[PDB]
């Protein structure tokens, strides 16, 4: 015989229960009322007693086991192990199927940016996994949307041309603009694109540096308002940021009056406010189809305009959704 | 045979024993004297030995056991579990079963709105719990009960329009009006009515942002008295608020004088004093029939009315209970 053991702790424990049940374990019921609201309940069924399995003609031998002693305190349950066992000749199809699962359970999880911030000189999570943001939902100008999307393509495969000449591999970037241009909603709706957390941080500079040092794997810092400041000390902080792979570091202010100098910021671009091609683009992803009314928008925008930005332009197009006629004279008077 | 594990930590545990009960675990001596004080004491049941039921001719066999080394640390007592086992092909009957049992358990038992509150930064529970408001029972202007009740209503439909367009899914309420006319009361008996938990902070601001991330599951957030106030770190916090869900947040004030942009406050409404319908309704809901009195009453406080609210009303309605004639003299000179 032959034998595979997957302790509780790894993660591919539960994903492994989760394929199992969908074979041809937890079993949640769950009650919706006439209110959205929902009353769930789950409960487990993983028996100590071995079952069987049918994968593609070899009849797998499972077990499923508890220890009478030991306590796992990750999860506060006693320390459990699932035991494949089958044909001898056979054993390597263990990895295969595991595999299997795994990708048929990677595919339906999609993943959440979980945001991290500061508590002193120590890093906890903060609010609750959010969802992605989906980059085609941010609008901005026409180019600047790919000129950035592709320095870090770049910076993300530069590591030996970065590492053979002995320079640090980091990199900064300076979104700066009009408040309420969408910069913040750009930052993570492209760390959502590598599904990395924004270590969010806005602005104690002895603290500053310990908390550069200290970040969480796959993260992508933020610098929240850099012109409200130590400054030398910023510097100093800021030069000496290192890990073991890449250090991105975005910086949005709203008026940003030597930092310039690269290993510091280097890739400095400006969104400012709304374009006609910036209203075009958000009254399309408003309205699917309807191509006669964006002109007849946009025409209508020309006109009275002067700080026109585009969270005045979600404001006054969630007001009037699914209506569009009501959007053609209420955000033309605003 | 087939099995069953329901152990002892899981919430359809409890619930099971009450339902084996009752079939043709606690028991609760109960003594109510001459006074409504009450000198009542359970004490449980549950033999480590097997017994027998049969639900539609099943004869299924039970165990509970106990265990004589581990401890719960979350109910003080040793783990218990209570395994069902019967005819192998009919193991499926157990999960109807359960349900039933669980849908027996979950019709009498109604729920109440726990009340989470501040505690620095950080949410306690607060005011052993409450009991439901129940919507019928706050009565204000006649139009403003459905036009919230509605909107929330499609708010808690609009997941995927909110999620697609890339803007977060939450939805701010401003009730307006003088002290006294009702508004508290009407966000308990809304939040009674989709049972959510009323996460209630009265009026510092960098640890508000931390209460505004950390919200319990199921909840509403309440913000008494914003015409309080740190201005634009209210601002900032309640711009950065964010869940997996929605994020409702009611907000009252007395005196209401940017705020008023969508993402923030969106919906705002006046609730002020009483109406010639709201004084009818509430005489309709202490006195029910007797509809005579009701326009007696009401010309009679058309006169000497200045600041006629609903907390008066309320206060001058409880003192003459079931007694109206009293009420026509007393309160018609206050």
């Amino acid at each position: 015989i032959v034998d595979l053991e997957i302790q509780s702790k790894d993660k591919s424990y539960a994903w492994f229960l989760t394929w199992m049940a969908k074979h041809p374990s937890v079993r949640t019921n769950y009650i919706q009322h006439d209110n959205g609201s929902v009353s769930t309940k789950f409960s487990l069924v993983p028996g100590p007693g071995n079952h069987w399995i049918r994968y593609k003609g070899a009849f797998i031998l499972i077990k499923r086991e508890r220890s009478a002693k030991m306590i796992d305190i990750a999860n506060g349950s006693p320390f459990e192990t699932v035991t494949l066992t089958t044909l001898y000749r056979d054993k390597h199809l263990f990895d295969d199927i595991l595999n299997e699962a795994k990708d048929i359970a990677l595919k339906t999880t999609e993943g959440k940016t979980v945001i991290y911030t500061s508590f002193g000189p120590e890093w906890r999570k903060f609010g609750q996994p959010k969802a992605k943001r989906m980059l085609p939902s941010v609008i901005l100008d026409s180019g600047i949307k790919e000129g950035i999307l592709d320095d870090v393509y770049d910076f993300m495969k530069n590591g030996k041309w970065y590492s053979d000449r002995g320079i640090p591999y980091r990199r900064g970037y300076l979104l700066y603009g009009p408040p309420g241009s969408g910069k913040t909603s750009f930052i993570q709706a492209l760390a959502g694109e590598l599904d990395y957390n924004i270590c969010i941080l806005n602005l104690t500079d002895d603290r500053l540096n310990h908390l550069m040092n200290n970040m969480p794997e796959r993260s992508i810092l933020l610098l929240e308002d850099i012109d409200a400041a130590t400054f030398s000390g910023l510097l100093n902080a800021l030069d000496g940021v290192t890990s073991s792979e890449e250090t991105i570091t975005f910086m949005t202010t709203n008026h940003p009056e030597a930092i310039m100098r690269p290993g510091r910021i280097d890739y400095k671009v400006f969104v400012g406010n709304a374009t006609p091609y910036q209203v075009e683009k958000m009254f399309m992803k408003f309205y699917p189809g309807e191509t006669d009314i964006c002109k007849k928008f946009v025409n209508s925008v020309k006109e009275l305009d002067i700080t026109v930005s585009t969270a005045q332009l979600q404001g006054l197009f969630v007001m009037n959704k699914d209506a569009p006629h009501d959007a053609l004279k209420m955000v033309s008077s605003l």
